[PDB]
């Protein structure tokens, strides 16, 4: 730890890749490390179909960040396209099986680097799909997070880079 601003880095891609990519049923993925907005970055590549799927997954060491934190990441498009993607956040189960609640938000990139900061206040529940070992609170609980997922939100192809994935929070 360093005795400064409440900013907490999560990932910055300066070491070996540590994310869980997947696709299927006529949809496809490809993924590797690159040069990023700072030092190294990660680049992903996707191919869609109307009923197929693609995504990639991060496993947190620490999963409470309530009272005042926001998230921030840097992103840029390497197809030039403004492809529609979504985040999904899984909450902890009160039973200790699977997940407790599923929360979503859709976003779009640009052809130059963008610093996407989100206050967590923009997310909603996944409406047709939720887990059985649930909390069902209608509150996204930054006391008790389980995992985070990047996912398809469209059926076309696309390619992009990401870096600088952190929590932010100060008086400024
Ligand atoms: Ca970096
Ligand atoms: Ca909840």
């Amino acid at each position: 730890m360093a005795s400064a601003v409440g900013e907490k880095m999560l990932d910055d891609f300066e070491g070996v890749l540590n994310w869980g990519s997947y696709s299927g049923e006529g949809a496809k993925v490809s993924t590797k490390i690159v040069s990023g907005k700072t030092g190294n970055g990660m680049e992903v590549s996707y191919t869609g179909t109307t009923d197929g799927y693609w995504g990639t997954v991060y496993s947190l060491p620490d999963g409470d960040w309530s009272k005042w934190l926001k998230i921030s990441f840097d992103i840029k498009s390497v197809d030039g396209s403004a492809n529609e993607i979504r985040f999904m956040i899984a909450e902890k189960s009160i039973n200790g099986v699977g997940d407790g609640e599923h929360w979503v938000y859709s976003i779009t990139p640009d052809s130059s680097w963008k610093t996407i900061e989100i206050p967590f206040s923009s997310f909603r529940r996944r409406l047709d799909y939720q887990p059985p070992g649930q909390d069902m609170s209608g509150t996204l609980d930054l006391d008790n997070i389980d995992s985070i997922h990047f996912m398809y939100a469209n059926n076309k192809s696309g390619k992009f880079v990401v870096d600088n994935i952190k929590l932010i929070g100060a008086l400024e």
